[PDB]
């Protein structure tokens, strides 16, 4: 099961956006439209026009759910191939990598919140530009687990811009950023060197 | 993989119980022997005289790795089948439930702590006496994450303790309770 929000601009004639957005540990379908400052999120997919999934939360089984929930969206909706991205916090922040890392021509761009991974995976993802953000004082996931990844694909020419926030939670930066995530997601298309 | 606690205790000669104890989202094998008050859950291992494997990090083939590690460590190590525990933390407590509920015959007693699951899945388990810990100020998991999994622990008639910790965060909960997680597979044997 997901969940999917399509914007009132949507109608059907025209290529649009597509984000995946995974929730966290806690959290499920409707995460994204009922918390993180009470579905923030969905105000911006709506003024920029995204449609945003939301799958039921990422590796094996779960990460398969990911990709068909994709592939019923682009079945169901008019999607522009050069224009799907991740996002997740938390748990889907270490989604948002460890599925990109293993379909690595489908995203256009990445932006996990408050995750980790492999950061010997990076070198597979180095052309999808990525937007990282993690709080320095995150007592749930270390902040050192971004700032692994960041190294990494520095050492591969990634274009990535890390946002650390000095004093940041594990919950805080989430939505905080929200604004960031889309802006990144506006200005990257797809890349198939 | 997995790293592996021995208490001095062990001579090989008579069977010793054995948790697994699984790490949270960030962490690896070294957690509960590195973190958790810097490897408080070991010292009670040492005076309590328990065998403990952390597996490095649940579903899916994540969650066939855990009967492999107890697996490998009966090879090894002599194990009493009746006194095999697991305990957990976070990502880890909701690993605690799904490979109970997984593998309903092998634990002796659970001790998920500032986990979660499927509430239904409390039905094949509920003849394995449960802990379950959480802090009522958790940001990270709702503290009704428990609650609800403890309220349906109870509508299957199941031996559950629930441990609430006022004020309670995500992470001060574990190291704070691994008395009472000792304490309580002391005091449970599989029947």
């Amino acid at each position: 099961p997901y969940r999917l929000y399509v914007p009132t601009t949507y109608d059907g004639t025209k290529a649009f956006p597509l984000v995946i957005a995974l929730h966290g540990m806690g959290g499920d379908e409707n995460s994204y439209f009922d918390s993180y400052q009470r579905g923030a999120f969905m105000i911006e997919a709506e003024n920029r026009g995204y449609i945003v999934a939301c799958p039921k939360g990422y590796v094996g089984p779960a990460e398969r759910d990911v990709m068909d929930v994709i592939a019923e969206v682009r079945r169901d909706y008019k999607i522009d191939p050069d224009r799907i991205y991740m996002t997740g916090h938390s748990m889907g922040g270490y989604g948002t990598w460890s599925i990109a890392m293993n379909h690595p021509d489908v995203f256009a761009a990445l932006a996990p919140v408050a995750g980790g991974g492999n950061p010997l995976g990076m070198a597979n993802i180095a052309h999808i530009p990525q937007l990282v953000v993690h709080g320095d004082n995150d007592k749930t996931v270390p902040v050192e687990r971004s700032r692994v990844m960041v190294e990494a694909a520095k050492k591969h020419g990634t274009e990535i811009k890390y946002i650390e926030i000095p004093g940041g939670d594990h919950v805080s930066v989430a939505a905080r950023t929200f604004k960031d995530v889309f802006d990144w997601f506006d200005s990257h298309k797809r890349k198939r060197p």
